[PDB]
């Protein structure tokens, strides 16, 4: 029932870069999803205490949220686009694992994921 430390967003000895694809993931992908009417449950780590989800972090062992992704992008935490793409996919998958079909939160994730997929389809080639 207690909350874990959030995923890290800073790690000085981790290798990191700026790439044009990572710039796109911030300026286009993250910004598109962040402004969406259904973004709010995903804009910070799941607070299992406030939301009364005592089993959440017993089930979800790789938590991820857009708050974390946003900070990672702003802090240039990533080495490549695939790392960031994986974080988004982890976020969506967690939602589908924990919840059941047709739940409001799943409909919300599905809407965000559709947009995500549309934007990642237009990911620029590197350099
Ligand atoms: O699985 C995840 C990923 C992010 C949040 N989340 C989740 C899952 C179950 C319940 C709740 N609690 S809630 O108040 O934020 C809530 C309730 C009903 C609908 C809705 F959209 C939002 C949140």
């Amino acid at each position: 029932s207690m909350n874990p430390p959030p995923p890290e967003t800073s790690n000085p000895n981790k290798p990191k870069r700026q790439t044009n694809q990572l710039q796109y993931l911030l300026r286009v992908v993250l910004k598109t999803l962040w402004k969406h009417q259904f973004a709010w449950p995903f804009q910070q780590p799941v607070d299992a205490v406030k939301l009364n989800l005592p089993d959440y972090y017993k089930i979800i062992k790789t938590p991820m949220d857009m708050g974390t992704i946003k900070k990672r992008l702003e802090n240039n935490y990533y080495w490549n686009a695939q790392e960031c793409i994986q974080d988004f996919n982890t976020m969506f998958t967690n939602c589908y694992i924990y919840n059941k079909p047709g739940d409001d939160i799943v409909l919300m994730a599905e809407a965000l994921e559709k947009l995500f997929l549309q934007k990642i389809n237009e990911l620029p080639t590197e350099e």
